[PDB]
């Protein structure tokens, strides 16, 4: 869907920003600094579910640019893992929310948290 | 969930362009130039409809930036309805995919984008 390799790295980067807000924005609340609501956190992982999902497509053949590093294309079965095992936290994290169990949604926040941070430090530049 | 200002317009500026590439990249499927496949469709449709509630919430009082006119602000009302309107051709648009109908796809697709430019037209700097 990306006429030109910068218009997936346009796409690529707004998901990431959408991302990095629907998970950071519960950090208060999983840290009790902020009230938790388990129906505002089930419909938040809700969203933040599809918007993980986005990325991947838009690291297609000849789409190198951005803060991406190369071996994301050169080592695809390892960056596939990467990916991979984030989703995999993301539906323990929704099953968590599902539940409404605090504990639960502590835990797997950051089990998500340790996947983002993996992968930023190995295919970020 | 924006510490300041400048964090609700990049949440609502990648928002947006995540809704154009979702939007966007049905049009060749709209034009007959790519093929319909009604499956492929329904589960972009769901992906866009997620999107599409997203920017609202980053409008919040004290949010002004970006390419965001003042009278979005002092004529809450009328943006809320600009909002709304579009929203609710998205409704639409989910209902034409969801039955798998390409001339329904076609005229809702059309409503959505005029909505989007509606709003443009009034609203954007
Ligand atoms: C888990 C929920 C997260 C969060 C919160 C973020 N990421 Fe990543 N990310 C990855 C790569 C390769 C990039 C570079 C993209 C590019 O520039 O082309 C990024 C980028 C980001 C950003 C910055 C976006 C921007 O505005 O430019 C942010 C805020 C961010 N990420 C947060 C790669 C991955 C992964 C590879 C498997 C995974 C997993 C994650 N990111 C997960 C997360
Ligand atoms: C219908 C599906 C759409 C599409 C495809 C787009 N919009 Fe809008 N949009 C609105 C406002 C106030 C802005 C400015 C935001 C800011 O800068 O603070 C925008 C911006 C955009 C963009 C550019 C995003 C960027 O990268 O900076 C794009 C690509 C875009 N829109 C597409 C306002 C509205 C509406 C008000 C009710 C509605 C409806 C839409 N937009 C709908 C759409
Ligand atoms: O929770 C997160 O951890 C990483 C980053 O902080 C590692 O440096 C990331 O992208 C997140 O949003
Ligand atoms: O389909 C669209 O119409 C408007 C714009 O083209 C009006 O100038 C917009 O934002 C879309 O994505």
């Amino acid at each position: 869907q990306f006429a030109k390799p910068e218009d997936a790295v346009k796409y690529r980067q707004s998901a990431f920003t959408l991302m990095a807000s629907h998970f950071g924005r519960m950090t208060p609340v999983v840290k009790g600094q902020a009230p938790y609501d388990a129906a505002q956190i089930k419909a938040n992982v809700e969203v933040l579910k599809t918007l993980s999902a986005l990325p991947w497509a838009a690291f297609g053949p000849g789409t190198e640019g951005g803060d991406a590093r190369p071996e994301i294309w050169s080592d695809a079965a390892s960056f596939k893992q990467k990916q991979q095992a984030f989703q995999d936290n993301i539906v323990k994290l929704s099953a968590a929310a599902d539940a409404g169990d605090l504990d639960k949604l502590r835990a797997a926040f950051g089990d998500v948290g340790a996947s983002c941070k993996a992968c930023h430090d190995a295919y970020r530049k």
